[PDB]
């Protein structure tokens, strides 16, 4: 009985660190936008079993751990075996396990009946991903906290929005440790920033994980000085790796990406 969903990636429209907090970790505020790029995500009725096409092992899969997780708290016996179709790049920046987790759980949760509750299986992704939460909802939404408080937006952004992802991996561990006093800002600073983003001043977006991600990942930095040559502001998703403009692929960036291995990605808000 086997059927498909679709697993949306995200994109952060801006993000601000504003400091450290004690269990790790780091205090943000960020805007989430759903992207119309996809895993796609095929269920089958069978024995436990999360694959991808991509070689990640089952006992790391986000998705694996979510549904063992799921018969913890429930005491009921999951019979699904998933295969994911990973397009959304893993270290893209982009939430494709966080999103890959949310959608298999939820899906999962109705076709057992939904034993779980709205809450419940938001604080059970949750766990796993501070993004993951995100995906439950969608659209476009205000990340506080560490990303899992979210404010639901309507946003004044539309039109092309093409992607850039090189290959390689940023590990956000290895990015927040690079950070300093002197990336942090205060909430109210933030706060008119993304007030600001939200009605469409795309300028007004800005991101020092990005910043670092550039130094520590020189590929990261050849990307964006690449969309600058072309004649766009280029943004950063995540913690990178992913550069993102508002516009449309060039054959020249088409040439680029094949000869460099980057993944461009072209859509439309
Ligand atoms: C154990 C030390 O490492 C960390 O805690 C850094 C990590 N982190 C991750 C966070 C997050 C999040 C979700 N929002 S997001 O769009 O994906 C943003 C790119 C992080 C966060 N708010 N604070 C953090 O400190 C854990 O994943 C990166
Ligand atoms: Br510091
Ligand atoms: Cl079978
Ligand atoms: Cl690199």
């Amino acid at each position: 009985h086997m059927i498909k969903v679709l697993s949306p990636a995200k994109i952060n429209l801006g993000l601000w660190v504003l400091g450290r907090l004690p269990s790790g970790y780091h205090e943000i505020l960020t805007l989430y936008q759903e992207i119309p790029f996809y895993d796609e995500i095929y269920i089958r009725e069978g024995v436990l079993r999360v694959e991808t096409n991509i070689g990640i092992p089952q006992e790391e899969n986000l998705v694996y751990k979510g549904l063992r997780e799921f018969e913890r708290i429930t005491g009921i016996e999951i019979n699904y075996s998933i295969f994911i179709q990973k397009n959304i790049p893993p270290g893209a920046g982009l939430g494709g396990g966080s999103s890959n987790l949310a959608v298999v759980l939820k899906k999962v949760n109705e076709l057992l009946g939904s034993p779980l509750s709205e809450e419940e299986l938001r604080e059970l992704v949750g766990s796993i991903s501070a993004d993951a939460p995100f995906f439950l909802l969608g659209k476009s939404a205000i990340g506080r906290g560490k990303g899992e408080v979210l404010e639901p937006v309507e946003t004044e952004i539309s039109g092309k929005i093409t992607l850039v992802i090189p290959q390689v991996s940023s590990s956000t561990g290895r990015v927040y440790s690079s950070l300093r006093e002197e990336h942090f800002v205060t909430p109210e600073y933030a706060e008119e920033k993304i007030q600001r983003i939200i009605s469409g001043e795309v300028e007004e977006i800005e991101n020092v994980l990005g910043d670092i991600a550039r130094e520590l990942y020189p590929e990261i930095n050849e990307v964006y000085r690449f969309v600058e040559y072309l004649g766009f502001k280029p943004f950063v998703s995540g913690s990178g790796s992913t550069v993102y403009f508002f516009g449309g692929a060039s054959e020249e960036l088409k040439k680029a990406a094949k000869m460099r291995g980057w993944k461009v990605v072209e859509l439309e808000l």
